């Protein structure tokens, strides 16, 4: 069923991570267009899956472009969302819907969630409470906000915290504090 | 202090509601530019108060334009946010920051919140747990989402629920289900 599709998709990415990782760097459009992502795509709401894809494809390019920010967990998490024909938008998505267990569950873009839980202690990925396998690894977070880097902890110098939908009029190169999740304020920078 | 400013601003709107209500309908730009809203504006983050204002001014015009949707509570709640020079944006704000009690507290755009609590049973407004006075009243919600009307309860006909940041590519006149708050899905329509 839908839960199996989600677990199986992440299991497949892990099993083939050697090849997938290279393709993500060298020919990502070919990777995104692989048939193996179609079952996952069936779980993503039709009204939004193209915008999710444009978002994730842009995040991935940020990661390619900003040295030292490669994050295996983040690539694996987001990769199936890149598989729709992309459309651009100005929105920041904090989570991404998948239809599973008879409801829309939401995968958090930053860090762990009940759907996608990578255990830094055991090194295994758990999807909806089930094992998906072991991740084989290769401060700035380049694949969370479109057009921004998360650069560290809160700095009071930069004023009141903004929500992720309050960033559109910041200047290129401007730093701001952002409420990125419950009780977690981070410093971001709008990319030049 | 800042808490007093918030309570006093809402008390003032209520005390002068007779005049304010007429001006809101007949000469809203004059109303928005009144000096009495400056102390409230000092509480709104400088980086976002113009965008909050463009949002609220647009919501108010929706209410003027859609017959039978006048909502005294909603006008009073949002009015001080209209007092900044407005700037337009495509964002949907679910809550609006005010700096009070040494933190950024958030006034929910739809319905009640700890900061702004209108009691439908007693008919009084409570701001940060203190009385602000009695509201004197004059299904569609026209002043919550920019470019949309909330039109009723969830209708499964219209598919998976979308978050408020997932609405930008809906067509004019299209209906969708929206997760407007925790465990509350509503049907919306994108205005023609």
């Amino acid at each position: 069923g839908p839960e199996s599709v989600l677990v199986n998709t992440y299991q497949w990415i892990i099993r083939n991570w050697e090849a997938v990782k290279i393709q993500w760097s060298q020919n990502p459009a070919m990777l995104y267009n692989k048939m193996e992502f179609e079952p996952f795509q069936s779980l993503v709401p039709k009204a939004i899956r193209s915008q999710y894809s444009g978002f994730v494809r842009t995040l991935f390019q940020q990661m390619r472009d900003v040295l030292g920010t490669f994050d295996t967990t983040q690539i694996i998490k987001l990769l199936p969302f890149a598989a729709a024909p992309p459309k651009q938008s100005r929105m920041q998505f904090s989570s991404l819907t998948v239809n599973v267990r008879g409801s829309g569950m939401r995968i958090l873009v930053r860090g762990n969630s009940p759907v996608f839980n990578y255990n830094k202690t055991t090194k295994r990925l758990t999807i909806l409470g089930k094992d998906a396998g072991t991740l084989i690894e290769d401060g700035v977070e380049s694949a969370v906000l479109r057009g921004f880097l998360i650069i560290g902890k809160e700095d009071r110098r930069y004023g009141p915290a903004l929500s992720i939908n309050e960033l559109s009029n910041l200047a290129k190169g401007e730093k701001a504090n952002v409420l990125i999740g419950q009780g977690d304020v981070v410093l971001v920078m709008k990319r030049k």
